[PDB]
């Protein structure tokens, strides 16, 4: 049956446009392509709208990955409709956590993206005021987290 996903971080600026793409280049090699749908969402509202960090593209470029990531906000609905929605941290978590009351057949498994990743590294940490290094290793994890995320739900 077809799945779906919803990748969700903060600003979804810089995290989440960059595990989607990753997520979505996963799927397409695994030819599995066709069973997912697979998106991004803001717990904030000030990106709606606003394409990647550049930052965010560069770092996906370098992985020969491209994209036309447009952030829109995450939505009451979105806990009914999504099998999956996967934060990058703590707050991510709570904010979601918070968010799924209002919500009576809240039927959206809520996960840190990081409790999948074999090398524990849980938390996927903000990287809006570092360096391209710090990009990259939100990438590793990514797809550390994103590997074994599917090897593991179907």
């Amino acid at each position: 049956v077809t799945k779906s996903v919803l990748f969700v971080c903060l600003g979804n600026i810089c995290r989440a446009p960059i595990a989607e793409a990753v997520f979505r280049k996963l799927v397409t090699d695994q030819n599995i392509s066709d069973n997912w749908v697979i998106d991004s969402g803001a717990v904030s509202d000030w990106n709606v709208g606003r394409s990647p960090d550049p930052r965010a593209v560069s770092c996906l470029r370098n992985h020969g990955i491209n994209t036309a990531h447009k952030a829109r906000q995450v939505t009451k609905e979105d806990f009914v409709t999504f099998d999956y929605i996967l934060c990058m941290d703590e707050s991510n978590l709570r904010d979601l956590n918070r968010k799924s009351n209002q919500v009576k057949n809240c039927r959206a498994k809520i996960e840190l993206l990081g409790s999948y990743d074999p090398q524990k590294q849980l938390i996927i940490e903000d990287p809006y005021y570092g360096n391209d290094a710090d990009f990259e290793t939100v990438y590793q994890q990514c797809v550390r987290c994103c590997r074994a995320f599917l090897e593991k739900v179907r």
